[PDB]
């Protein structure tokens, strides 16, 4: 869609002035920061109301509202459901008109201060590759550089006249984004007939895995790269109708954090005597090893969880949360005690042995269908217990050691199904763990000298489940986990050499 309602470089007073001069009653905007959190500024009856949105790494928690996977899903929900958002008193807050941001800093095509850019379009660029940079000679103006061929880099001047942008004729646009989007749909034609088609921006995130230390150093950067990735979320507003059904409302831990219809795990062989095909879970495919990203079990969904594990032929479970965190339920006990046997509907689970490490507990479980012999399989449960209540761990060593053991178990089991990964909502920690495993797996196969793209991988995983990887802290942790993994392999090679 757009995501123009989010202003990345704004203050509380600037937000109030914009809503009172450029907006009307029902106008709204989202803004960052109190660092780490977000604020929803809404105009109501000639006054500005600020609603706090907090995210510790699990979900976007709007004060006196609901929990959401993305800020785009939060906005889409209240724009479609008017009588849902209310104050502490009970007075309804209406989200009617989004206030568009003119700042192009969070755009993929915007490079700000590149110099007369041709080399970057020659080395990285392809046919239709384009970038927008600040003008060197005339301050305030901009330059559009576009590559065309099988052959040439064409420069188009963008003038800034009375807070409006133009290419020297035609229409005058309020922002750089409006100019870019118009000339993307209606392309520019050169004097000799060459079409200046704007198909894709220049990729500046892809790095060679061996050169991770240098990129992390330059990003220490991480905020600007993450916000650019966050701006892409408006393109991931896929259908979630199955989870929105009244039959499935109590099957979701959080009413709004729902699985996409195109990737959801569809359950079969259910009880005929309502809906028996639903579970808040999605099949994650890296575009070898597949994953099922799901929420923490609810007592009414424990039977559906085991139905999924059996149906999908899954042999490894990754639990990245404690049962209770900060006195709040995050996941119910879906496994029996050590040496005990428990029946969960049509499924039977046996806890063979519990092996405890400092960061995790390994539980050897035996899953089978009640009434059938030769249906039994070993399901290995890896329960990470040291992850902090808020934020991410300071050292990625424990997570990497855990994931390396998870990988080695999956690889050792012949004909094993997708790896079940879950936390509370199944998006924050779950998303972080899956992304780290995908990126590390590229290095496992291709070696230290291979191309890796952190935001591209996150965007691909986000198209399969709503808001995979929740915070900038998690985003930073993904980079630090890859860097630590590269460092360990580098030392192991040097140990053999020396």
């Amino acid at each position: 869609t757009s995501r123009r309602w989010f202003h990345p470089n704004i203050t509380g007073v600037e937000a109030e002035n914009l809503l009172l001069t450029r907006g009307v009653d029902g106008s709204f905007l989202a803004r960052p920061s109190n660092p780490g959190d977000f604020t929803l500024s809404v105009r109501r009856n000639g006054a500005v109301t600020h609603i706090k949105i907090q995210n510790t790494g699990d979900y976007y928690d709007l004060y006196g509202g609901e929990k959401f996977a993305t800020l785009a899903e939060l906005v889409q929900y209240y724009m479609e459901h008017h009588g849902q958002l209310k104050e502490k008193n009970g007075d309804v807050i209406e989200l009617k008109y989004p206030l568009n941001c003119a700042d192009p800093t969070s755009e993929r095509w915007f490079h700000g201060h590149l110099s007369g850019a041709e080399k970057l379009l020659t080395e990285k660029g392809k046919h239709g590759s384009f970038l927008v940079r600040d003008s060197q000679s005339h301050p305030g103006d901009f330059v559009l550089s576009v590559r065309t061929g099988d052959s040439k880099v064409t420069h188009v001047m963008i003038r800034c006249q009375e807070l409006k942008y133009d290419v020297g004729g035609g229409e005058r646009f309020d922002s750089l984004t409006d100019l870019v989007e118009h000339y993307k749909k209606n392309p520019m034609v050169e004097t000799l007939g060459t079409v200046l088609q704007l198909k894709q921006p220049l990729n500046t995130t892809r790095i060679n895995a061996a050169e991770i230390e240098s990129r992390v150093r330059e990003l220490s950067g991480f905020w600007e790269e993450f916000e650019t990735l966050q701006q892409q979320e408006c393109k991931l507003l896929y259908s979630r109708k199955e989870g929105q059904r009244q039959e499935n409302k109590n099957k979701n831990r959080y009413k709004n954090i729902l699985p996409f219809d195109h990737t959801r795990v569809v359950l079969h062989d259910g009880d005929p005597n309502p809906v028996s095909d639903y579970i808040n879970a999605n099949i994650i495919m890296p575009e070898k090893k597949s994953y099922i990203a799901t929420q923490g079990c609810l007592q009414n969904t424990v039977n559906d969880f085991w139905r999924m594990v059996f149906q999908e032929n899954s042999r490894v479970i990754v639990m990245t949360t404690k049962e209770v965190e900060r006195g709040k339920s995050k996941c119910v006990k879906y496994w029996p005690d050590e040496y005990a046997l428990k029946e969960y509907g049509v499924m039977r689970v046996r806890n063979v042995k519990e092996s405890a490490a400092h960061d995790y507990t390994l539980r050897e479980l035996k899953l089978s269908k009640v009434g059938q012999g030769n249906t039994e399989r070993t399901v290995w449960q890896y329960h990470f217990r040291t992850w902090p209540d808020h934020g991410v761990p300071s050292d990625p060593g424990g997570v990497l050691d855990f994931l390396e053991e998870v990988h080695h178990k999956q690889e050792s089991i012949m004909d094993a199904g997708p790896v079940v990964v879950h936390c509370s909502a199944g998006i924050g920690r779950t998303g972080t763990f899956i992304v780290i495993d995908i990126l590390i797996d590229i290095i496992r196969e291709k070696g230290v000298d291979c191309d890796i793209d952190v935001p591209k991988t996150i965007q691909m995983v986000r198209s399969q489940r709503s808001g995979m990887v929740q915070t900038e802290a998690q985003y930073r942790f993904i980079y630090m986990a890859v860097q630590h993994y590269i460092e360990t392999l580098q030392r192991r090679i040097e140990e053999e050499q020396k």
